[PDB]
């Protein structure tokens, strides 16, 4: 292992290993400012800039007083492996620069109980991938039959929509039950009200580092460089809005009203330990989306649902990220191929994550498989969508020796409709 | 009238007066402008003259590089602002016309300007609102019986855009390469796509946003709409026919979406508003309004290929061409609680009439690639060939005088 001279419980989310980069404000400093946490700790890179001394971040301190992390994320992964490098020697238990500099210390670390986490970047653009395959299954088997289950297309592309950017919300926002048109009589007219299908979707998400230009493809061999680092979210849904307004152009307030992600962006180089083999593929995709690259990664994934009532959260979902069918390596190629030009700070999702095991899938619309099954919450409770005043919390972590690469949460509480 | 001298056919009169984002050579940091005449009025020189109670505190507004802050401060604002500006530029407020220094520097002209996007579009959204557009999708895509989908006479269908791509008009639009499937009984190709097309739209912006997680009501739709521009949403039909089923158009559309730069206020269009088309269905009491929010303005678009000498007109249709409004697509779209911000950019759909010379897409006016455009010298279209320029324009005709919207272009380079 390795040690930094802040303590770290051996289950922390956040060793010298993980270094997640994150903005946050406190109450003596409102202001929101970028940090790294360790142990139960943040440090304040606006703090500590100036020891940015390398060649790829020396003229470039200033992106570490940002309000947002878009610009450090624009400067590449020179700059991104430079941060990481530099970090990890300045908090290690055996460097004295910043351990025993006791006024520097004191002003470049606050607890992270005493910390508001804002969202971690200005989101230009959010797309939402489909790449899932038991997921996709799922939902053609429920919508469409067993022989009709995936789309011609789910094969041969990473099929993916542009989601809302606005409505995407730090980790313990609420979220209120939206009101919109349904049609849950086909033989009347659609009717206005309160979603009564109300659903979360496990999902993880990419940041894009330097973008694009407008009208030039990013290269499969290329598109690692263009990925940041990965947060934790969840899709809010609301199924039966949904299902009445997304033929023929696809998911809109069904998705809009809600995304929540989790506010520590783990940098792809601290999941690089976890990375595996690419899930093999047939039929074998066009050249353009064929890497030999693995990127792939092991991160275990957890979703509890706890009721108003209830003292302990229920576990209703564990699944792994391992599972996906298509990588960011090709959604983000296939983003870029026709020249849309990704931009720092844009959000890619990978899409519902489930597993082959029921205990892994990853949306309420599948774990009740569409209302006809009862969801386990906890001795004589059970679920089959959403109900107001529920808290779903999405955590996940990479396990290694002795240490883990954590997420933090990504949790939020259901608010009552208006009506 | 205006002490700048405006031609009978501007666009710019002084009913007019749009709102801009341009740079020049001597300064080339963006900043505001509103047209009059075949000048620019710079916002940042003349700020100080907005004395009045809705600006006098916010004239940092008018100093920014984009208009969301000024679309942000809302109607009451906007109003202000607007009269300003008339009493300016008619020197019934006679600063600016008597102040030779200040005129000297706050006027430029529009031929030396290079224009920007107006806003940072936070979010674009496209609706799919013209009926005869998607009568005609429908016929083509189903068949006749099946023309219409059971939701869209009942609620504004739309989609979310890619935000990134949108470009000030005159960008050069490269044709984008993609996976096709031409062949249903084989696996898709990668190359370049075949069938680019053009889409004839409108757009509006979005003024001060709603919370997140509080609808704006229908009632109160008017306040959040700031101004409109012309929109060219470039489509590959073939990348789109084989990626939409089931998430909807993706790189179909966001490799290029075009808008013109000038923003014309919804007060500068009031005069032009006529009665709504009757819905039937009538829809859900969430979508009703009395307000008339359906525009007459004349829409106009050309194609001009290589070698071509002279541009011709492929489309002229109309805004009021529209089965939902403006208000309807605002209402709907955070019935939800989704938050709608200052600068968010909701387009119209593709704009088409019951005349076949109205269609406002070439998937419509070649019916699919089976009926050959007539584009003059000896030339035919179905779809783009590179090289072609699309020109879009509109105006609203008044007595006297024109609102014009400037220009919405773009030329079709070779794919890479
Ligand atoms: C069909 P769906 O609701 O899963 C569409 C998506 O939102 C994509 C996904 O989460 O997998
Ligand atoms: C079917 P389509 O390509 O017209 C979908 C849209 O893009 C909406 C519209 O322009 O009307
Ligand atoms: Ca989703
Ligand atoms: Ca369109
Ligand atoms: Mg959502
Ligand atoms: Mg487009
Ligand atoms: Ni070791």
């Amino acid at each position: 292992g390795s040690m930094s001279f802040i303590p770290v419980a051996e289950d922390s989310d956040f060793p010298i290993q993980n270094l997640p980069y994150g903005v946050f404000s406190t109450q003596s400093n409102p202001k929101p400012r970028i940090g790294v946490a360790i142990g139960d700790q943040i440090l304040d890179l606006s703090v500590i800039k100036h020891l940015f001394t390398g060649p790829a971040l020396s003229k470039h301190q200033h992106v570490f007083d940002e309000t947002t992390l878009n610009n450090f994320m624009g400067l590449g992964q020179a700059a991104w492996k430079e941060a990481r490098a530099s970090l990890q020697n300045l908090l290690s238990a055996s460097q004295a620069r910043l351990r025993d500099d006791k006024e520097l210390r004191q002003r470049a670390f606050t607890s992270q109980a005493s910390a508001t986490m804002h969202l971690p970047a200005t989101i230009g653009d959010y797309t939402d991938f489909y790449s899932s395959r038991q997921h996709a299954t799922n939902v053609g088997i429920m919508f469409r039959g067993k022989e009709n289950a995936l789309l011609p297309n789910w094969l041969h592309l990473p099929v993916g929509y542009h989601g809302r950017a606005s409505s995407i919300v730090v980790s313990g926002t609420p979220i209120r039950r939206p009101m919109g048109q349904m049609r849950p009589d086909n033989s009347k007219p659609p009717v206005y009200g309160a979603c009564r299908l109300l659903d979360m979707e496990l999902e993880m998400a990419f940041f894009v580092g330097p973008g694009n230009r407008f009208g030039e493809p990013i290269p499969i061999s290329k598109a690692h460089e263009h990925i940041f680092g990965m947060v934790l979210m969840n899709d809010w849904s609301a199924r039966d809005i949904q299902q009445w307004e997304y033929v023929p152009l696809g998911p809109f307030l069904g998705k809009s009203f809600g995304t929540t992600i989790s506010p520590w962006v783990v940098p792809m180089d601290a999941l690089m330990p976890f990375v595996v083999p690419n899930p093999k593929q047939d039929p074998k995709p066009l050249p353009y989306l064929c890497h030999s690259q693995p990127y792939t990664f092991d991160i275990n994934l957890s979703v509890s649902l706890k009721g108003e009532g209830m003292s302990q959260a229920a576990t209703i979902c564990r699944s792994n990220f391992k599972h996906m069918y298509w990588t960011m390596l090709q959604q983000l190629t296939h983003h870029s191929v026709n020249g849309c030009n990704l931009r720092p700070g844009d959000l890619l999702a990978s899409g519902t994550i489930s597993g082959s095991d029921p205990e892994s899938f990853g949306s309420m619309l599948e774990l009740s498989w569409k209302g006809t099954k009862a969801i386990d919450v906890g001795q004589g409770q059970t679920r089959t969508f959403l109900l107001d005043g529920d808290e779903v919390i999405i955590t996940g972590h990479c396990q290694g020796d002795g240490y883990r690469v954590g997420f933090g949460q990504c949790a939020g509480k259901v608010l009552p409709a208006l009506s």
